[PDB]
């Protein structure tokens, strides 16, 4: 099982390829849902350091070339006197959790790999789910809002992570769902507070665009 | 005056120049910030086509290099025949009614001046504040947040442009002053259902922060 000493080493490594990310994705989000994934791992008595290792992980990948991520990661991790039992339960978390996959149909998970998957999602909804939400948005462009555009119901993990859809739809297409699919059990209690703001924000983001 | 002919081609021309935004100033924020100026317009009896077309033009001139689009707007006013006099009054709003300005000192305004800025800010706070708010921050790679930092409080022309601060500030030292300084009486009404969502923002946003 992995060690504190590594886990550090994970960190280190984890916060560099992050750093100028400027997209939703930095320190802050990164300790964040290291801070919550913390927390969580003994709500349910999860291994910490293997749940922590994810954790931090599972974003320097999503990149430019997804190849070349993991292979790095995989170069790192070894350099790290890592074991293959280690790393395959990280990339087993990692790999099978995002979203994006869901629409491939729900792969099962480990205990520790449920406690990110969760950590992860409540950074994502809330006051501060809004922020990176537009943040990233206006990171790339990506039109806001068009009451054109309806969100799409049953989509395509490929359509889902190339086509373009609104920010605004982000909210109706995963944001609104992530509450009501979170692991844990604290996790939930924190999800319900976390998902009455966003409605706030989407109901008076479109009455206010209507009223216009 | 300025003509309904002048007007469309400043229209055609203002919407042509803000192409390929993607920093929450495209056409739909064009578009609705006309729309409003519109109707604001009337409820004063301002002069209509001054106003719309000081609307279309406010931001026009986000731009990398200012004096360029000055010097490009006036081959456009020229090109369009706009009277001298009329031109000077297109600028006269524009140029003074930003809160950039407002720390180099109080600068009265045009009524049809007033309106623009009322119908501009009308559109930078509610929900839809927000999302342009931090769209932008995004695109420019802001920072959302800094605990360690906390919000200006007697700024500078200069400190405000040059100087960046963090997202959440933007609330606090400008948005959240926004409906107090409104000038026209129906926007004052306006902004004053489009305050309570920005406020549940930043201290939901806060709350969560730390909760975490």
């Amino acid at each position: 099982m992995i060690t504190e000493t590594q886990l550090t080493a994970i960190q280190t490594y984890a916060l560099q390829k992050l750093a100028h990310d400027h997209s939703g994705h930095g320190r802050d989000h990164l300790q964040r849902v290291n801070r919550l994934a913390r927390r969580l791992a003994k709500d349910e008595g999860a291994n910490l350091n293997l749940t922590l290792a994810a954790a931090w992980l599972h974003d320097v990948i999503d990149m430019a070339n997804p190849a070349k991520a993991h292979q790095d990661l995989i170069v790192q991790l070894n350099a790290q006197n890592v074991t293959a039992d280690d790393q395959t339960a990280i990339f087993a978390i990692i790999d099978h959790m995002s979203f994006s996959k869901s629409f491939n149909g729900p792969q099962k998970l480990s205990l520790e790999g449920q406690v990110v998957q969760d950590a992860d999602r409540l950074d994502a909804i809330g006051a501060i789910g809004i922020a990176r939400a537009l943040y990233y948005s206006g990171h790339v462009g990506e039109k806001i809002y068009d009451p054109a555009i309806a969100p799409r119901e049953h989509m395509t993990r490929e359509q889902y992570r190339h086509q373009p859809g609104t920010a605004i739809n982000h909210f109706y297409e995963k944001l609104f769902k992530l509450a009501a699919l979170m692991n844990t059990d604290t996790a939930k209690a924190l999800a319900a507070h976390r998902t009455a703001v966003m409605h706030e924000f989407v109901d008076q983001f479109k009455a206010e665009w209507t009223a216009d």
